[PDB]
This record gives C-alpha cells, structure tokens and sequence, in this order.
C-alpha cells in the first residue's frame, strides 16, 4: 500500500491519514509535520525550514526531497507508506518516481482530496494548537472549554505563524499553482484518484477506503 495524499492546505490530509494509519498500519510521512518537529527542536533543518513555513511558502525542493529520500529508506516503509503533502511540485514528483524505482516500489494511488478554497479558508482560520500536547482546537467549530487553554492538560494554546488569514490565503495560492501541473503529472500516469473532501470526516474516509480496498474502479 504505497499512497500519496494530495490536497490544498486544510483539505483534511492529516485527519484522513490518522484514520488510514489506524486501519492499515503503514507509516504516516507528513513533510510538514517533519519540518515542524525540527522547528520545535530548533535544529538547523528546523530553522532553515522555518523561514519558508512561517511565510506560507514551500521549503525548497532539494532539502525536502532529501528528507523524504532518507525517510523512505527505513524498514517501516517496506510494506507500504502514506505520504502526506509530498510531493508538492512536479520536481518532487519526478524525484519520488526515481526513489521508488530504486526501492523496487510503485505508487499505487495518488489521492486528491478536493475541497473548494472557500471552505479551506474557514477550516483553517481559527485553528489553535496546544503548546504542550499538540491537540488542535478551532475557535468556531471546536473551541476549548476555557479560551486559550487546552482541555486535556491546561496547556496554553497558540496560533501558528502560518494560520492567520493572510498566510492561509497565500498558502492556498502557492499550492493552487504548484498543484495544477502536479495533478496533470499524475493523471497522465493513471494513478490520480479524486475524493470529495466536502463530506463529514467519516464519509471522506469511507470513500478513501473504497479507493484503497480497490472498490472504486
Ligand atoms: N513537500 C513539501 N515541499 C515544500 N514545502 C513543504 C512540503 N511539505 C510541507 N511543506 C512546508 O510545510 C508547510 C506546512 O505543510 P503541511 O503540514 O503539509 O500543511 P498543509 O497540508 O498546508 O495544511 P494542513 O496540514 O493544515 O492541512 P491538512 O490537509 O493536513 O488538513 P487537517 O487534517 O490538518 O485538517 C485541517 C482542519 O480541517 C478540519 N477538517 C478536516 N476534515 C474535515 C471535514 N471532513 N469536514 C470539516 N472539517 C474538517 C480539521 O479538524 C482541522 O481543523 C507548507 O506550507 C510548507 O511551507
Ligand atoms: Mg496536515
Ligand atoms: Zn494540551
């Protein structure tokens, strides 16, 4: 089970990934999550990626490909994997094709979780994160019991530098542009699947699942 989730910022890739991983036991490889972990640890990779992420820009291809090339060389990827938010450019996709060839593996599905931009903006604007456990909240759709405080451990919530409206509009524009040729790339390869992301989280998952169980032909 060798899978990519592709989608604009907020389309639900991580929400789906948790579900996919709980069902199927393949590793979840989020380049965004990897970068954010390095940023929290303030490692050199982290501080390099920070300058891009905080602004809503893509981290450059070379470093991003390299983290993925190293990550996919681990033994937990031998029976499948779930890439989330990689590739984000055609160059990354062409590099993945070569990685996979080297590994003697093929992408089986590239799932585009499609959600219109208006909904994306609403999903993201208002997200808040617990500084201590990383639990997410939303001001509008999932607020904490006490404003600014996490229900689970009392940790202080924050707004990511990239989740304000202006930066979310930017991330949408950057990824809309990069994703157009990338969708073309994988539609040419006949591995592109489309999922309607504008459904409840369980139903998106059922539809994804049907593509993963081979039922949607
Ligand atoms: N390959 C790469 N090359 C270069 N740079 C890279 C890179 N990969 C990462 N980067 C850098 O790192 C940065 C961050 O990248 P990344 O971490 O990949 O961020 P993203 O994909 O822009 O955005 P999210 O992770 O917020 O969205 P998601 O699709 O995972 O949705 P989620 O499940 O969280 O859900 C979001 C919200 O919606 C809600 N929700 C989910 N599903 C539903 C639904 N079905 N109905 C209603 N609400 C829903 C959720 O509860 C939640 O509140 C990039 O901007 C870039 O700088
Ligand atoms: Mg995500
Ligand atoms: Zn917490």
């Amino acid at each position: 089970m060798n899978i990519v989730l592709m989608g604009l910022p907020g389309a639900g890739k991580g929400t789906q990934a948790e579900r996919i991983v709980a069902k199927y036991g393949i590793p979840h490889i989020s380049t965004g999550d990897m970068f954010r972990a390095a940023m929290k640890e303030e490692t050199p990779l982290g501080l390099e990626a920070k300058s891009y992420i905080d602004k809503g820009e893509l981290v450059p291809d070379e470093v991003t490909i390299g983290i993925v090339r190293e990550r996919l060389s681990k033994s937990d990827c031998e029976r499948g994997f779930l890439l989330d938010g990689f590739p984000r450019t055609v160059a990354q996709a062409e590099a993945l094709e070569e990685i996979l060839e080297e590994m003697g593996r093929k992408l089986e599905h590239v799932i585009h979780i499609e959600v219109r931009q208006e909904e994306l903006m609403e999903r993201l604007t208002g997200r808040r994160i617990c500084s201590v456990c990383g639990t997410t909240y939303h001001l509008v759709f999932n607020p904490p019991k006490t404003p600014g405080i996490c229900d689970k451990d009392g940790g202080e919530l924050y707004q990511r530098a990239d989740d304000n409206e202006e930066t979310v509009a930017k991330r949408l524009e950057v990824n809309m542009k990069q994703m157009a040729p990338l969708l073309a790339f994988y539609d040419s390869k006949e591995v592109l699947r489309n999922v309607n992301g504008q459904q409840d989280m369980e139903k998106v998952f059922k539809d994804l699942r049907e593509l993963l169980q081979g039922l949607a032909r």
